[PDB]
């Protein structure tokens, strides 16, 4: 008769920073989808100032959670979309 258990793996996945603008910014580019989301429309969503948007939309790019994309449109431009999605294909 024994009881108690050894070796148990409970965890959820959460993200350091004490801060909640990065991940309400990041939540909003996941939204766009592979169409992608514009710098700006984020600063509304984000509700937060571009030197935020710009610092923000950086950083995620650096965790490998979203990438920097150009439409078709040779217009001077920005999206932002997540890092697993493919992307535009050749042809």
């Amino acid at each position: 008769g024994s009881s108690g258990s050894s070796g148990d793996s409970q965890n959820a996945g959460k993200m350091k920073g004490s801060d909640n603008q990065e991940k309400l910014v990041y939540q909003i580019i996941e939204d766009a989808g592979n169409k992608g989301i514009w710098s700006r429309d984020v600063r509304y969503k984000s509700n937060l100032p571009l030197t935020e948007i710009n610092k923000i939309l950086k950083n995620l790019e650096s965790k490998k959670l979203i990438k920097a994309v150009k439409s078709v449109a040779a217009s001077k431009k920005k999206v932002y979309m997540l890092y697993n999605l493919s992307g535009p294909s050749s042809g």
